[PDB]
């Protein structure tokens, strides 16, 4: 509904889930009108199918994260494979859908790497640092002073903060004119191909 080239967009992300905290993290973006991207272990995503059914249906966009967190510039084109494959399947038994992007564990890959992936990598320009702090303010704090228009904000669905940060931070970011979008809407009207990283 909206063209981020027109308006100052954010995408926000969350990774590494889904997890405990997860529908609760859901139960804040419905409540902000907030449609955001989860890049999904595959391992995790086994254990929760509503969860991820329910990603879906309230509006939000599901990508990959592999099936097990591992660095992919270390793996052979069989775990590669494994890793891409396996979540994929994953997803959509549970879901009904497959992921349409992809990031790479600890943001490490390369083009030799990239190549063997179906999918767009997605990195991210603003790291809240969630993942080391577990802190609900200074992850608003980074959020919000470091997005500009078209930002990926990064953040992790595995503790509690990303739940008690997401209010405050929708807030501030509507307030200073920004609109937040999926991964997938932030790209409409750019190029966004299979093999090739973006942040
Ligand atoms: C050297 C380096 O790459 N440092 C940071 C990465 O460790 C970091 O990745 C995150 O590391 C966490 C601890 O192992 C993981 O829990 C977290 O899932 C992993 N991130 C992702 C996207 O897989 C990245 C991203 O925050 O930043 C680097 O600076």
């Amino acid at each position: 509904a909206v063209d981020c080239a027109t308006t100052k967009c954010v995408a926000l992300t969350f990774d590494d889930g889904p997890g405990e905290y997860t529908n609760r993290l859901l139960d804040e973006l419905s409540e902000q009108h907030t449609p955001a991207t989860f890049f999904v272990l595959g391992k995790n995503v086994k254990k929760y199918p509503k969860t991820l059914k329910r990603m879906v249906d309230e509006g939000h966009q599901i990508g990959s994260h592999t099936f097990d967190h591992k660095d992919i510039t270390k793996l052979t084109a069989e775990g590669i494979e494994h890793e891409v494959q396996w979540t994929d399947e994953a997803i959509e038994q549970a879901a009904g859908v497959k992921p349409q992007i992809l990031r790479p564990p600890y943001g490490a890959h390369g083009a030799v790497y990239d190549r063997l992936i179906p999918y767009p990598l997605v990195l991210w320009d603003v790291d809240t640092l969630d993942w080391k702090h577990h802190d609900p303010q200074k992850t608003v704090r980074i959020a919000l002073e470091e997005a500009k228009p078209g930002s990926i904000i990064l953040m992790h669905d595995i503790h509690e903060s990303s739940v008690k940060a997401v209010p405050q931070l929708v807030s501030k970011l509507h307030d200073a004119g920004y609109t937040l979008v999926t991964v997938d809407q932030l790209f409409a009207g750019t190029d966004f191909k299979p093999a090739k990283a973006y942040d």
